[PDB]
DNA sequence: CATGAAT
DNA sequence: AGTCATTCATG
DNA sequence: CGTGCAT
DNA sequence: GACTATGCACG
């Protein structure tokens, strides 16, 4: 993997250690073979504070490096065998190059301070904008006076990054210095060691989630904060957790805007899937293209999903967790439901934002017609938060939403009479009414999920365990593997044999038992020591107010409650304005019909189109507005001079204001629309539990 | 690889060779796990007529097969210690799936006849469209509709219904009905010796519960419909805009996308889904590969795309990924897409009928000669270097004035290739025949120069390379050399080409022969090679064998085709325009009327009857007349329009012209030709000797 | 052995 | 995100 | 261990 | 077109 340099010189090669190969190729050429010579990263660089120091020594990225340093690591290294001056630390000028700074830093700390502790760790700094060439934003705009946002360093050419930072005379790097052995430790420690209570700690003091953000010397403890800092915040509000309202991650939300513009819904024909995620991928998700399909694939599995957001044509897996057809091969489009996700979308009732182009607005969170949370779920790792939240039934959900429009203050046991409890997709057996609770009002809490079974006699005196339902999240081909591991180990007597004989339209697992064996010791030892009965933890976070929040029923329903508040409003205002300015226009148009040959006359008698505005406006005192529309009618409307069809959309139209207006005006008004909008989601989208409930 | 079946039954259980990964899930879902076994093919499978038994020994895809039959292979082969009844061979219902089924069938024919010869083998027949059917007529009957591109795009519960459950699904029965009879078909079509196959294609192609089947008959109707497919439809270019169907919808997709030179770098990821989505039904690796290298500027004399960011290098070495790639069309592209939007070219539907397609291009310039192509197919291949485009021009504009002139004479304006990669060539009387008859061997030699030292040592430096060789695997090799001493000299190897330029230093040892090595090296490595002419392209849908002339006649002819087209349209546009003008410079002239007769109109139908019959005005007119908006009524100015009417009737003299003047048209032609050529003339890279 | 659209 | 093997014609 | 967006 | 290792929190 290593692109030695031409000569060998422990006083003047350095050693780039680029981010990923593409780059780490772009590198290979704008080089000068002379004295520089490229390593590069493929992947996220091994935690050296978290892993045993014995996963450590088999991991080849890190073995390989403190070879080609040639140095040895840690206790038995001596500086002076190094083969290179200056080791270059070179990501992308993303967050999750910023990550790797920090995973490479904590190395270089740990197993080579002598290296660090000299000054020869740096790190190299891309520039991110490209008019021109700028590193800040205030850069920049002096070179307008005097853009191609950067995303990473695969999007520029070769010459362009040997010039820009590559070329030792034009540019910049932040060296790295230990100022204080004392509080670096401490630093690096809290956000790179095992304990995870201080870490998450740390990131509420330092990170503010609610607001925004030639060689120069840096400390580590300095460095260490403002890298890691950024890759949090990122990854908690951007990435790994769903935002309360809508209940999806950034890459879930686009993935739907995006196949919606596109026209990719229900109603239509399928679309190859390499087609919808190449446009995601160039006009909203700047990120690997098989993220985001892997994504895309699981919001069409409907053992993952409760009510599956994407439809896919195609070899989308399996419950046996076998791979999914690659993108070339599988079509796919939003299903009915996810359409009422995006519902009223185009009327200007949710907050926009501009895209990394910066040539296309998307939304920040979708109107969602309907509580996504809790009906899919979510789940859930970034860093220092986690969430696991799992799926419930849509008309349960929708019961309880309605209830606490009605009682803004009701209690947890209250709602627990319309949402009992969650509801798998892959159904079985959930017990726990009181961890439940628990969950519901801390948004922690454990609960058991047991296979839902049934005894089949045989021929021969001989029974039959027959399984067909599992519990949430488990791989079956693994479970049934883990079963007949049982068998063959014999840590219980009496199994025959195991097998798997679920097909196409309908799961089935038959454990067939021995003639004089006691099924009851048997299935019992099944659900103990193999995952036919596991153990659920809730753990909701989720991300209100642009901060991490573990939050409980309550929290949750209220927070959608408001969000449907928001958008049904700004929907009232939208439709009320379009109304207002059509009014006007048929306004004018009954007066027009009156004087309709005076009118033709006025037009004729006007030298020009604005004249004959300034004369409809000062001889039958029309508006702007009216006379813009009088005075661009096509000839042919002067057939159709009919008033009463036009009292007609008149009528309809000061009705449908009016109302309008009372949703805008009045509180409770706008309530009740939310409740019979939510009962018409539910009457259509509406289906029986899957999962039974137990205490 | 293998996903058996749960009880071990040689009666019933049956055997899936499927073709691929993908496929082979959708296979295992929809399945009957009871008898039905799954085992995917990843890859084309080796031709076991073609290569060393020894080679086909070491093939993972071929013994897992020998393994998981069970059976054996060779003369060792007991059809009784099998252990499937039947084995069936799955693949797409497109071109390529047909040429997997020939290649398995050759190694079931050559390695396993027994299995053959009792009709165990059998090839699963997916349907075609969707209620479903097979055959084209069958749909007409559905009729009193989705087109499966292959077996990726089933459910796995349409899957068994159609073509698993032996209860519905529709098996040919592979049968050797004559042994003598079949063991020529097998051996012309899969054989080592090309002749006989290319004559076989020639004679038969024409380019324009269960059934049995012999070996024979199956081993026709599927690498019959294999060959005319990658002959036409892949490998080999079109003689007239030098593209092959890959790079032409690469090129038409980006252009109809907007993604031109002239605005903002698109996404690779993006071209590329659109690509595969619309137009070309592929891999989106191989859309991708061709369009990365045709913006590589040491494969292409003038590269159609640009793509910002790591498209490889002279080294080889891999390009970024299309999610880090961006790219454009190049400003000379755009001229091989002039004109596209004026029906100057013939369109057809594209796999999903839901979108036409261009089958050629304008090609403001020939880009066959200009680029080459390059070029394997069946029972054909090419190879076409490029060529200077003002000299490829010269020549287009010399023949246009003189259609029949000699190859000797063409020679004074277009002398031969012109690599991008420059070097030398050498073989002028060769280059000639190639012109001549469409083959031809040239020689394609370094550009050298010796370098004298500090000490009486040499060093040859070299600045140019021959075309379509890698940077470095030629310096491995010279340093090999180097390495084993075949000859003894080299000091040392150094590859010093920079970012702006190419330089690979020999250092030779003090007292040595700089002759004999920089010979043997000629000899031994690529920095000297033979390029073989060997211009094949597609005329009237089928491949030619053509030299220079051929090639420059189809051009002309096809430029003619265009301009002629282009002209009937600007031609059409500026009538229908033209007429209505008269009829508004009419209608000035009783407006009052023509108001009043629409005010007495029962609605536009009614109008516009009212104004053809009462004022003889046109169906045309009297749409253009009764949609004009209230606001023009305040116009009486005719003279404004009068101007247009006069511009337009000469923009219609000037076009009918070229339409019914061959020598018109022929100006027009090189007037064009030497424009493109003032524009993106460049000097020579490469140097001709004889 | 490479080449370049394919699986 | 690189890697691995095969087709086809050709010298 | 294995989850799901990332590299 | 599958395979291969990492991060991150959590039982
Ligand atoms: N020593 C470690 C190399 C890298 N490995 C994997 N890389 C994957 C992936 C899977 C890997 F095992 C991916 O799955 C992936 C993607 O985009 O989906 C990208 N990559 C990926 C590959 C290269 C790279 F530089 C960065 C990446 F994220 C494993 C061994
Ligand atoms: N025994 C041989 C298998 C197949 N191998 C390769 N496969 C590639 C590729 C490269 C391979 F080495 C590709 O490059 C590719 C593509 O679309 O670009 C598809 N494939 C590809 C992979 C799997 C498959 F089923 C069909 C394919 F075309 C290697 C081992
Ligand atoms: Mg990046
Ligand atoms: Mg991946
Ligand atoms: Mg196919
Ligand atoms: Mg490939």
């Amino acid at each position: 993997k290593l692109t030695p340099a031409q000569s060998k010189n422990p006083a003047k090669n350095e050693l780039y250690l680029v981010e990923g190969d593409s780059a780490g190729g772009s590198a290979k050429q704008g080089r000068d073979r002379k004295f520089q010579a490229i390593l590069p990263l493929r992947g996220k660089v091994i935690n050296t504070a978290k892993a045993k120091m014995a996963d450590i020594l088999k991991n080849e990225e890190i073995n390989t490096m403190i070879y080609t340093i040639g140095a040895g690591v840690g206790a038995d290294f001596s500086i002076e065998d190094a083969n290179y001056d200056k080791i270059i630390i070179m990501t992308d000028a993303d967050t999750d190059g910023a990550h790797i700074q920090t995973l490479l830093l904590t190395f270089f700390y740990r197993y080579m301070r002598p290296l660090v502790e000299a000054g020869h760790v740096y790190i190299a700094l891309p520039p991110l904008y490209k008019m021109a060439y700028a590193w800040t934003d205030g850069e920049l705009e002096e070179l307008r006076k005097q853009l191609q946002r950067y995303k990473g360093l695969g999007e520029m050419n070769a010459d362009q990054l040997w010039e820009t930072t590559m070329n030792p005379e034009t540019r910049t790097l932040i060296r790295v210095t230990i100022e204080d052995l004392a509080r670096a430790e401490r630093r690096v420690n809290v956000l790179m060691g095992d304990k995870v209570e201080p870490r998450r700690k740390w990131i509420e003091d330092n990170v503010k989630f609610t607001l925004e953000e030639n060689i120069q010397n840096m400390s580590l403890e300095d460095i260490m904060g403002e890298r890691f800092g950024r890759y949090s915040k990122y990854i908690i509000q951007d990435r790994a957790l769903p935002d309360i309202r809508d209940g999806l991650k950034p890459v879930q939300r686009r993935i739907l805007y995006s196949m919606n513009k596109d026209s990719n819904t229900f109603d239509k024909s399928y679309r190859k899937s390499a087609k919808s995620v190449g446009n995601i991928m160039g006009n909203f998700h700047p990120h690997g293209d098989s993220s985001i399909y892997d994504a895309m694939v699981r919001m069409s599995q409907n053992w993952k999903n409760r009510e599956i957001l994407v439809e896919m044509h195609g070899n989308n897996g399996s419950m046996d967790g076998d791979p999914p057809a690659a993108m070339r091969y599988t079509e796919a489009r939003l299903s009915e439901i996810a359409g009422y996700l995006l519902q009223d979308i185009e009327k200007k009732t949710v907050p926009f934002a501009w895209n990394f182009d910066d040539t296309e607005k998307e939304p920040t969170v979708l109107p969602a017609a309907f509580p996504n949370l809790l009906v899919n779920g979510s789940t859930g790792i970034s860093a220092g938060y986690a969430t696991d939240i799992p799926p419930h039934n849509l008309a349960e959900v929708i019961d309880a939403a309605v209830y606490m429009i009605d009682h803004p203050t009701a209690k947890i046991d209250k709602l627990m009479e319309f949402l009992p409890g969650p509801d798998f997709p892959t159904g079985a057996i959930i017990q726990g009414r009181d961890e439940i609770k628990k969950a519901y009002e801390t948004g922690k809490g454990r609960v058991v999920v047991r296979s839902k079974t049934e005894i089949e006699k045989l021929k021969g005196g001989k029974e039959q365990i027959v399984i067909t339902e599992i519990p949430y999240e488990i791989n079956k081909a693994n479970l049934v593997k883990k079963i007949d591991d049982v068998r063959v180990n014999n840590k219980v007597a009496g199994i025959a044999e195991v097998r798997d004989e679920s097909d196409r339209d309908g799961l089935r697992i038959a454990i067939e038992l021995k003639k004089d064996a006691n099924t009851e010791l048997v299935l019992n030892y099944l659900f103990k020591y193999t995952d036919l009965q596991i153990n659920y933890n809730f753990n909701m976070v989720a991300i209100d107010n642009f901060t991490p929040r573990q939050v409980g029923i309550v929290p949750i329903l209220s927070s959608y409650i408001a969000h449907r508040r928001e958008v049904i409003l700004a929907r009232s205002r939208f439709d009320k304005e379009k109304a207002e300015k059509r009014l006007h226009i048929v306004e004018g148009l009954i007066r027009v019909i009156s004087i309709l040959d005076e009118v033709i006359a006025l037009i004729r008698a006007s030298e020009n189109k604005a004249d004959a505005k300034e004369n409809l406006k000062v001889s039958y005192d029309f508006t702007e507005e009216q006379a813009e529309a009088i005075v661009t009618l096509q000839l042919y409307r002067l057939t159709n001079t009919d008033v009463v069809v036009l009292q007609e959309e008149e009528a309809e139209l000061r009705e449908k204001i009016a109302m309008l207006a009372a949703i805008i005006g009045d509180e409770r008004t706008m309530y009740n629309l939310m409740k019979k909008e939510l009962r018409e989601v539910k009457k259509k989208f509406a289906t029986p539990r899957l999962s039974s409930l137990e205490d």
